């Protein structure tokens, strides 16, 4: 089946904020996913996951969190 990879990344002075809440909110939903930090803890990456689910979690965070650049690549 399809699977998706998702990075967002947070700008400004609580970007930091921002990802760990963000985080948070991917692991209640989804507390096996694969969800990892990278670039300062700014940029947060969702790997191996559905794409009715990459799709959900993108506008969930850009409704939510404008300023986020979302990235989805499927597979």
């Amino acid at each position: 089946s399809t699977k998706c990879v998702v990075r967002f990344v947070f700008r400004g002075d609580l970007a930091t904020l921002m990802l760990r809440a963000v985080k948070d909110h991917l692991k209640k939903e989804g507390p096996h996913w694969n969800i990892t930090s990278t670039n300062n803890g700014a940029e947060l990456v969702v790997r191996g996951i559905h794409e009715s689910d990459a799709k959900r979690i993108a506008k969930w965070v850009e409704k939510r969190f404008p300023g986020v650049h979302t990235e989805t690549q499927c597979d």
